């Protein structure tokens, strides 16, 4: 399949060269597997998701995403227009206040809640989480996320916006899940991306054109934005049967566009995250 005039980041990821605006897939596009965003919420109603994205659980006095920040990151992952995986069902668990915010025991609620949750829900494909959040390093953050990750979930994180190295920052530095940079649409790390040995993939991050609340769309920068590409990656990735929630992370790796970014640090991975679909 191929959507015409897409945002840059589908067609990066699809692409073995900057520069097109072409997205291309197989049209199975992540059916029957599943990807919580686990953020300030969904805008289920938005058209863009069809119906099939939904709120499962908050920990505030609403479900409402309040914010867009959520809504966003979900419509990267599996909006008809904007997202990865185009059939995935979305799920929307609000650890994040309108603000943004959240503390720390509520997102390791959140994320043990998606452990056990899978199990209510129809994922024969398997199951991801996108985690555009975070803060300084905690090792009970970062057990949490391990613990998602081990219970079958493909644990996708942002590593963090401060141009520093992701192993002071939480749950980017837990090693078992999948930390994710941010890169522009010439192939160059992104200005306010953290680098380091633990991040595992690169994906689109700078100027993302995603859904926003009261059925709007907008483009924004952050590792927040390149997270759910690599979500929605890994969900489509398992839809197609070449992967599983413990070995996407790797998979994604072993196949992602090698060497093409520019001013990753010494030591940091050179990889870009690539579906490898051929038509
Ligand atoms: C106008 C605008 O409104 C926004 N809300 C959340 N974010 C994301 C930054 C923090 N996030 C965890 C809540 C934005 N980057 C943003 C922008 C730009
Ligand atoms: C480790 C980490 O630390 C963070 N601080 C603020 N944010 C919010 C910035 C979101 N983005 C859209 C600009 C994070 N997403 C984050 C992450 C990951």
């Amino acid at each position: 399949a191929a959507q015409t005039n897409a945002p840059w980041g589908l067609a990066r990821i699809s692409s073995t060269s900057p520069g097109t605006s072409t997205y291309y897939y197989d049209e199975s596009a992540g059916q029957g597997s599943c990807v919580y965003v686990i953020d300030t919420g969904i805008e289920a109603s938005h058209p863009e998701f069809e119906g099939r994205a939904q709120m499962v659980k908050t920990y505030y006095y609403s479900s409402r995403d309040g914010n867009g920040h959520g809504t966003h990151c979900a419509g990267t992952v599996g909006s008809r227009t904007y997202g990865v995986a185009k059939k995935t069902q979305l799920f929307g668990v609000k650890v994040l206040d309108d603000n943004g915010s959240g503390q720390y025991s509520t997102i390791i609620a959140g994320m043990d809640f998606v452990a056990s949750d899978k199990n209510n829900r129809n994922c024969p494909k398997g199951v991801v989480a996108s985690l555009s959040l975070g803060g300084g390093y905690s090792s009970s953050v970062n057990s949490a996320a391990a613990r998602l990750q081990s219970s079958g979930v493909m644990v996708a994180v942002a590593a963090g916006n401060n141009n520093a190295d992701a192993r002071n920052y939480s749950p980017a530095s837990e090693p078992s899940v999948c930390t994710v940079g941010a890169s522009d649409r010439y192939d160059r790390r992104s200005s306010f991306s953290n680098y380091g040995s633990v991040l595992d993939i690169f994906g689109p991050g700078t100027d993302i054109l995603s859904t926003w609340i009261g059925g709007s769309t907008r483009s924004i920068s952050g590792t927040s934005m390149a997270t759910p590409h690599v979500a929605g990656l890994a969900a489509y990735l398992m839809t197609l049967g070449k992967t599983t929630a413990a070995s996407a992370c790797r998979y994604i790796a072993d196949t992602a566009n090698k060497g093409d970014l520019s001013n990753i640090p010494f030591g940091t991975v050179n990889l870009l995250a690539y579906n490898n679909y051929q038509a």
